[PDB]
């Protein structure tokens, strides 16, 4: 029933559209995506799944009730200037761009019509397999039903919860960048399996399965990750020997460093944008 | 499903792995909790308390578990295996499939002990992990000298009900131990640290734990469902000049990859040690 | 309301551990100082002068300690134990319970020496630590081949009066040595360093020592009285974006956890070495 | 005992970990009845809130009700929230109130500046305590404000002494105390988790390793508190020549163990000064 549009036809638009249609919450023919470079492979992949495509951002606005801004953050101000006069009372504008504040979006759109309905979200690529992690904050003029609607839609493709907007840059450093930390870890674990004699294909499968199962255990347990760790570690055994070498390298500190670096870079980029 | 029609399972050991497998098997609906028996020298453990509430029959006598079981899981520390085999070895019958879950303990060592009692013991060596409790385990197995072809198939059916399962040659199992056997502990360490990072940057602990676990689960599922190399999936996350590539740099500067290689290696080498002694 | 009216305790050795146990036992009220005897080859020790103030009986001669005592603590350095056993082996009687506190020294080695003189020596191996002096020790023990069930129950009753005490299998004792035997030294090092940190940030040394020690005492008590994982208690300290989580990050960046694992391992390995050199 | 018969009403603005720990400690000490405590929170869905409710503490979403109920009012919210709180309930602070700020870094001066716009002589005490008040072994320091009476400081010390060590300090020491004993229990929990991992590596069951390590730390801390000897002298007494302990102390030294704990106290103290200097600019 709902009309959804994507300004930007890149990886996030594809991941969301694929997740939404796989969830059955949207029909692909009721989704429109716009792109300045109608030659990207994501544009061909979106066409393959049945999404309507166009090179005119104005056409996406006119087709859509819910409008996802899935362009790079530095492109958001240009998009808002281009379509701001075409936003109407019915529109919910959902910015997925890292760093970009609700304030900055509302300021641009309010020059055209007052009370723009804005939602800011931070999600990640695993929405493509319906296991995303999404947070959102509601704007000044977002109606109560707007937030509930967005949580219903985004919950179909993974975890979703409302947050205060000032948490979103930190979320970006944790679950926004998080999949890349995991892909790095899985490549390295597979290298370790190969060093010890496993075929690469088996090593990749087992490492990914180990990470998936541990993550699901933690999500389904009431227990602290340290207690679950204690349960793996038999006295004098193989696991506790491996945990020691992780500790000796400061493994934990590197992951803290990563979340911090991603969060700080997100803040830094938006400070550059506000100036 | 005919494999599991009237099959009885027994656990020698009532620790973390016996609970995890029993919880996995029952949640999968392949075996009924009362068709499972576990034996422990210390009934005062927390795992023994949960198994009891599950409906799993407990006993202090390993011989009772052997007589009641068709498939017999050995879920004890590797150094107890030869003392267990001496105890119940005269009770192992031709009908038994003995599944050793101990790290390092070789099929050959088990067959040598049991062949002194009856000449063709059916032995399978297995390496699994605790996420079988949520039916997302990672399991490999190797079949012994006298294991029948249906024994391997039954093993694969049973262990596939609680996660990934594949047959391997036995000489890969120590390496699998270092990767997916110990793997969940690396992940739990990583998730604790990632949550600490979220807390440092201002998130509540409960939200940080949930987001980090969901990110890891989703990334792992993406890789399992993709034909692309993990490096290509990584490249797709990292926009030029962006937050993710800045974070990946600090991981690289601390040798993040080498620590995980070190871990797989250290767990595998310890597993070889536990066998050689 | 515990008191061992028929027990005479002897210490061979009058060093730190003998004083600590005698002080703990007497402060607990379970033993009168005059029913305790200690022997030492160096009668001019600081710990010897302190035992005398408590009223403990002192003698230079280990044979007198043996003759006076029913429960005999061997509180000497590990390499001295075999010389001690040769010296008093012929004086061990049926009534004696020999409690070895020496790190590394196996029940088997003690029983082999003593059995040359009289079969069936009653031997218990103990690993305890200096905080027994304030009745907050951590003690494990393992019972020997010829120790009766009541011997272990008695020693657990005695050692529980000065702290935590539990029976373990003997093959755990070298690892316990690396954890709770050496543990108090790890804590004293940490408390000195924490106080230096407080002083760097402007606190008087005396206050910094007091606050750091109270922080460690309270946290340890919290964990002992809680069913929660130390990571959960840690999480409760750490407010988002706050002071504590910033400090935890710098501990992690230096591999703080790995150093403590290194320490337990090094103490345990050295304990195993010392014994393997003895045999 | 003398405090119990004072029949004091206590309020907490904030119903998080510190409010729970102090409420738990005060009620376990017998100085306060649980139902004489009221706590408020903008989020009533917290686990600490449910624990307070089970204890019998009164809970309300309205800070004004906590203020009106209280004689001693603890501010147990995050530092950046304190000025919003003071704006909200400043007009409700009465001459009879003692206002006790627990927030890291927040200065007496900043609190008095807000509250003085309403009544002229707000009685303010700044304290830094820690979570082991829950087992009555906290470490607490406090500094008295401009208008706190001598009886106010003495009442504060009596109250906080019921749940651990408590002493008055000059306010300029509190940021350093925060880095030492405020954050200190988290350093100890990290150390205990690691020591237990070490015990497990060397073959102990986890439960025993946790118990032994915590007992070792408790006993050592108590030894130091009851000794007039330097911690280096107590360390020397543990370490027999050539023995296991001195080998372990060497590997601690080779990793810079001492420097890491100095780094920790410094980092916590510096962050505490930043939390204030940030809010000061704002
Ligand atoms: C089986 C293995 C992975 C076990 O967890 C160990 O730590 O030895
Ligand atoms: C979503 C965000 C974290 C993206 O990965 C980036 O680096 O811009
Ligand atoms: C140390 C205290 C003030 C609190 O635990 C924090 O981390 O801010
Ligand atoms: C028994 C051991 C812990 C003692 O401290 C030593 O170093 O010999």
């Amino acid at each position: 029933s709902m009309s959804v549009g994507f300004i930007g036809a890149g990886q996030l638009a594809f991941a969301l559209a694929k997740g939404f249609t796989a969830a059955g919450v949207l029909a692909a023919h009721k989704i429109m995506a716009s792109s300045p470079d109608m030659d990207l492979a994501t544009v061909s992949a979106l066409r393959k799944m049945g999404v309507k495509l166009t090179p005119h951002n104005k056409e996406t606005v006119q087709h859509s009730d819910v409008l996802f801004l899935a362009v790079k953050p530095h492109i958001i101000p240009f998009i808002l200037d281009e379509i701001g006069a075409d936003i109407e009372d019915r529109h919910i504008v959902v910015s997925c761009a890292a760093g970009v504040t609700i304030s900055s979006i509302e300021k641009k759109l309010s020059a055209f019509r007052p009370a723009p309905r804005v939602i800011r979200c931070m999600t990640n690529t695993p929405v493509v397999v319906r296991e995303g992690a999404t947070v959102y904050a509601t704007g000044t003029h977002a109606q109560v039903e707007d937030g509930r609607l967005m949580e219903q839609l985004l919950s179909s493709v993974g975890f979703c919860t409302e947050v205060e907007e000032d948490l979103i840059d930190a979320v970006t450093g944790l679950s926004g960048s998080g999949p890349a930390y995991a892909f790095t870890a899985l490549d390295a674990l597979a290298d370790g399996g190969v060093k010890m004699g496993l075929p690469r294909r088996l090593a990749v499968r087992l490492g990914a399965q180990a990470l998936l199962g541990a993550a699901k255990m933690l999500l389904h347990s009431e227990q602290h990750p340290g207690q679950l760790k204690d349960n793996v570690s038999s006295p004098g055994g193989a696991t506790i020997h491996a945990l020691h070498v992780l500790e000796s390298g400061g493994f934990r500190s590197l992951l803290i460093n990563a979340v911090e670096a991603s969060c700080i870079r997100t803040r830094e980029l938006q400070s550059m944008a506000d100036q």
